[PDB]
């Protein structure tokens, strides 16, 4: 039976999610919580998933990001988004750190907090350290898109959703998602 | 005919709105806006609307809380609150600022952003001067509960939302409202 995303509210969403022991992640059970993982969230088309997110206090992130899911996106948003597709990830005990200075501020949205929107300042480049499917000590250095992906996910595991990081006055409805940005209110884009 | 809510993204909704000339208050045209304030905000039972959420650029609010609105929830809760019933207010130019330090938690919901909710902290006891819908200058002191649709209200007027004012991690589907606070996170109530 597939698991359902758990929503705001549920403590294990706003709580640290604890490590899992480097050597069971071959386990056919922690296997079993990646496989979920990964089909929720294709399921319900989205590029990052948290364990946390299908009630599993664990430290593990999952992401991709498609040719197809691409395919169908402002050809200038994908560039000033720095968008660029990347096969399946799987991380367990990531450890994310920025890899320099350099922001960028785009709307994020999160299956847990659905029919909402809001922009959010990311680190355009990042390091991140931990283990894949297999239990194999891995590193990782991405930016742009998949940068972000990272961190949201990321943050998911230590309880920290976008809504307690988001600019403000700039929240919205989906519907309002392209919506002229209020007076005040930092511009989308990247100092580089 | 009736004005729709908007929802949170509208600029209008974002933007400090304007004072209405005093004087003016009494017109034709704002007794309108007023008019349609009072019939939005009872249609989607509600007990706050301010101007901007009707697409309304003007520093205008009402209020009103019911026994029936307070009805429907347990009297525990209301206790807890401090909530009570108080007569329909209109508030144009109202300027709100505490009367104390005192503050309390709750959870908050806006109409411009609905199925969710989550706790904020806001002034136990406020004042707020202003002119009411005759353009009468007024000054009013409330507690509880009705001091607080104040403060969410007039928040409203200057394009500010709970969302950017909500305590980390309490920010709910309105289903998972009864669910535990997260560990690390102040309690509800006052101190
Ligand atoms: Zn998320
Ligand atoms: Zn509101």
């Amino acid at each position: 039976d597939l698991p359902e995303i758990v929503a705001s509210g549920d403590p294990v969403l706003h709580e640290k999610a604890r490590e899992v022991d480097p050597g069971e992640i071959g386990s056919e059970r922690i296997q079993k919580i990646i496989d979920d993982m990964i089909k929720v969230m294709r399921l319900a088309p989205g590029v990052g998933l948290a364990a946390p997110q299908i009630g599993v206090p664990l430290r593990i992130i999952v992401l991709e990001d498609t040719k197809e899911y691409i395919s169908y996106a402002p050809k200038e948003e994908i560039l000033a988004q720095e968008r660029r597709h990347f096969d399946l990830m799987v991380m367990v005990n990531p450890v994310l750190k920025e890899r320099s200075n350099k922001k960028a501020l785009f709307f994020e949205g999160c299956l847990s907090v659905d029919g909402f929107r809001a922009a959010v300042e990311r680190y355009l480049e990042v390091v991140v350290t931990g283990y894949d499917r297999q239990g194999k000590r891995i590193e990782v250095n991405a930016s742009g898109w998949q940068a972000r992906i990272l961190q949201h996910e990321c943050d998911h595991l230590d309880g920290n959703l976008y809504v307690d990081k988001m600019v403000p006055r700039t929240f919205r409805t989906v519907d309002n998602l392209d919506l002229p940005l209020a007076e005040g209110c930092p511009k989308l884009g990247s100092h580089h």
